[PDB]
């Protein structure tokens, strides 16, 4: 996922250069991994708002001649209603009816006595079928895009059967289902998925667009630096790459502009790279500011201030505070005997 911000590994060089020379970093997962290739394809998730607790129905036969007094009975002593819980995970039924709760096959099963014993298409029709974008390296797969632009990596992700329909968990706990993942691992049953419901679709929508802001910015500064011949310190922020990965960094240093290759780490807290208020830690050590500038925007502050990055924008952060809040996982129902 997106990090909340990218430190460098540690500065090398400082080469001036020209200023046409800039170029947004465009950034992007599908060719961080190596996957430039994008096909359109068709996955399968749970439906939309809360899908869980299945509640079969169904009916006892006290002593296929059950099913024809049950449809008599409609127009053998037939008890019914007799709801029963599904687990979706193994296609299981609950009920303290049933002998130790739990009955698992597959169209008839027992209970706790054996004069009275107790379709499955459509309680198990949870699936929408959307339209994603898979990005590819030829053969392999790293990842995808859902239907509303969010790019999941399959990188952590296992197999996961919800409802007798081959699936795949990813890593941050959501269920889809396509042709041919390419995937190996098998996911101990205690792992859970998600809800799908319409704010989960909402808040990444609402992420997928702030990034292309990002880089619409981006490319907004560059627009103007070209035609005005010049470039504001704190506007260089707009080139820091979001992603951890090899790129470029920036600086205005003796009044000139001046770049260097550098590798992007990741920063999901802002307490590392400041650890002592005055320092930022590049590397192990910390590194020098000079004149009222360090790098990429950020900034010795005037008196009584210090290094100060771009943390008041705080909005991709803000809707993935929101979408981590948002998310629910699916457990299964209690075992109940007697």
């Amino acid at each position: 996922e997106f990090p909340l911000y990218t430190i460098p590994e540690k500065i090398e060089k400082w080469t001036p250069i020209d200023m046409i020379h800039l170029s947004c970093p465009n950034n992007l997962l599908s060719e961080e991994e190596g996957c430039n290739a994008e096909s359109s394809f068709t996955y399968f998730e749970l439906k939309s708002g809360y899908l869980a607790h299945q509640k079969v129905p169904g009916f006892t036969c006290t002593g296929a001649a059950c099913r024809d007094a049950y449809n008599w009975k409609v127009s053998l002593l037939i008890i019914s209603p007799s709801i029963v819980e599904m687990d979706i995970y193994g296609r299981t039924l609950h009920s303290p009816m049933f002998p130790s709760g739990v009955c698992s096959n597959v169209p008839s099963c027992e209970t706790n006595h054996d004069y009275t014993l107790w379709s499955l298409s459509l309680v198990c029709d949870i699936f929408t079928s959307s339209n994603g974008k898979k990005a590819m390296n030829g053969s392999r797969i790293c990842g995808f895009k859902d239907e509303r632009g969010f790019y999941r990596s399959l990188k952590g992700a296992c197999k996961l059967t919800l409802c007798g329909r081959p699936g795949i968990r990813l890593f941050d706990g959501t269920w889809v289902s396509f042709t041919k993942p390419d995937v190996h691992v098998w996911c101990t049953p205690n792992q859970l998925i998600n809800i799908h419901n319409d704010r989960l679709d909402e808040i990444e929508h609402l992420i997928v667009e702030d990034i292309i802001k990002k880089r619409e910015e981006c490319l907004d500064t560059l627009e103007t630096i070209l035609m005005s011949q010049s470039v504001s310190f704190r506007r260089l922020s707009h080139f820091r790459k979001l992603v951890p990965g090899y790129g470029k960094a920036y600086t205005i240093l003796n009044g000139s502009l001046m770049e260097t290759n550098v590798y992007y780490k990741r920063v999901d807290k802002w307490a590392d790279i400041l650890p002592s208020k005055g320092c930022l830690k590049v590397g192990q050590q910390c590194m020098e500011p000079v004149k009222g500038v360090l790098f990429n925007g950020i900034i010795k502050g005037p008196d009584g201030q210090i290094l100060i990055p771009e943390m008041q924008s705080e909005q991709l952060k803000q809707h993935m505070d929101l979408l981590k809040a948002a998310v629910f996982p699916l457990r299964h129902p209690l075992i109940s005997r007697e």
